[PDB]
């Protein structure tokens, strides 16, 4: 089953490729070959600096007559600098111009705290906390809905937003358009149980991100666990004869979640995708999912400091 109807009515496919630290000179060779071996949903974002360069392997592959528009599904996100209402446009923009595309699939607020506008993506003070700046969510959430009776974007939804958050999304007075999404980081040592069951409830679809524990990301520890080296997930892999990032893809999609992983490397592109020949067990999946610690990739404590920082709350 490979795409999952969202609540404004479009399908969006359950693997997509993400794109977070994926090199400029590597990601359009990454998203031509995504696109070659099945995917059909790229994960981008303004802030990963790397969108032009996407944006010309979608286009190639248009141009190669590969895909059609129609078929793909492509998501980016509004960068925190730009929460007023009278940069939303703007940004978005940018992201539809560098991507060479005419509107989005889906559109996400990427993070829940506004920063100050200005050139710097991370503006910190003479201390190095994040300087936020002074908007309202719900007015960020209006500026997106506008977008989308532009006709710059089919979908908006949220991402890193705890239960709170998308509460008072939910509750947003004169609330136009319900997010469609909230996209949460989400693997075997972060489970998010009770948020996810809250979105679903809601008919807010949940995109996982980081399912491999993004070994990539720069501020790596030693001592950080490892899914991708964790022996009780190999050994479920190894019972299934399939690798463990293929378990680690799949997991998500059984509990009804959308999965983004990366990669620039053509080999794991392909072997990422083959994920739909095989299924968990019941029993693989409760043990999965009892692996929970509350640990993130993304814990951002220079973020802390913020109003709107999401994961005080486990949820
Ligand atoms: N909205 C948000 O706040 C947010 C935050 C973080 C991430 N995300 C999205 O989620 C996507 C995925 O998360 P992530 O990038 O943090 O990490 P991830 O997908 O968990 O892991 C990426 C890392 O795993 C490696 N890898 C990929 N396939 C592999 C395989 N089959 N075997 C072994 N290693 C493999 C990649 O290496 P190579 O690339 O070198 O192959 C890279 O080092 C992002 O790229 C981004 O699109 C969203
Ligand atoms: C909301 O705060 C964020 C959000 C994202 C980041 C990132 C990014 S771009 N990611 C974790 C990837 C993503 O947000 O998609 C990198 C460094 C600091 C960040 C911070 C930080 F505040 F720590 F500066």
């Amino acid at each position: 089953a490979s795409r999952i109807l969202l609540n404004n009515g479009a399908k969006m496919p359950i693997l997509g490729l993400g794109t977070w630290k994926s090199p400029p000179g590597q990601v359009t060779e990454a998203v031509k070959v995504a696109i070659d071996v099945g995917y059909r949903h790229i994960d981008c974002a303004h802030v990963y600096q790397n969108e032009n360069e996407v944006g010309v392997a979608i286009q190639e592959k248009l141009r190669e007559q590969v895909v059609k528009r129609e078929e793909l599904f492509i998501v980016s996100k509004l960068w925190c600098t730009y929460h007023e209402k009278g940069l939303v446009k703007g940004a978005c923009q940018k992201t539809l111009s560098d991507l060479k595309l005419d509107y989005l699939d889906l559109y996400l607020i990427h993070w829940p705290t506004g920063f100050k506008p200005g050139k710097e993506f991370f503006p910190l003070d003479e201390s190095g906390n994040v300087v936020p700046s002074d908007t309202n969510i719900l007015d960020t959430w209006a500026a997106m809905e506008e977008l989308v009776d532009e006709g710059l974007v089919k979908a908006i939804g949220i991402s890193n937003f705890n239960h709170l958050q998308v509460e008072m999304i939910l509750n947003k007075p004169g609330l136009k358009y319900k997010p469609a999404v909230n996209q949460i980081e989400c693997h075997p040592y972060l489970t998010q149980e009770k948020l996810i069951q809250y979105c679903q409830s809601k008919g807010i679809v949940v995109t996982a991100y980081s399912p491999l524990g993004s070994p990539d990301r720069p501020w790596a520890k030693p001592e950080d666990p490892s899914l991708l080296e964790d022996p009780r997930i190999k050994a479920i892999a190894a019972k299934h004869n399939k690798t463990t990032a293929q378990v680690l893809i799949r997991f998500p999609m059984q509990r009804n979640l959308v999965v983004i992983p990366k990669s620039v490397t053509p080999e794991r592109i392909a072997e990422n995708f083959k994920v739909f020949d095989f299924e968990l067990s019941s029993q693989d999946m409760t043990t999965l999912l009892s692996y929970n610690r509350n640990w993130r990739v993304c814990a951002l404590m220079s973020c802390t400091s913020h109003k709107d920082y999401p994961f005080h709350e486990e949820f």
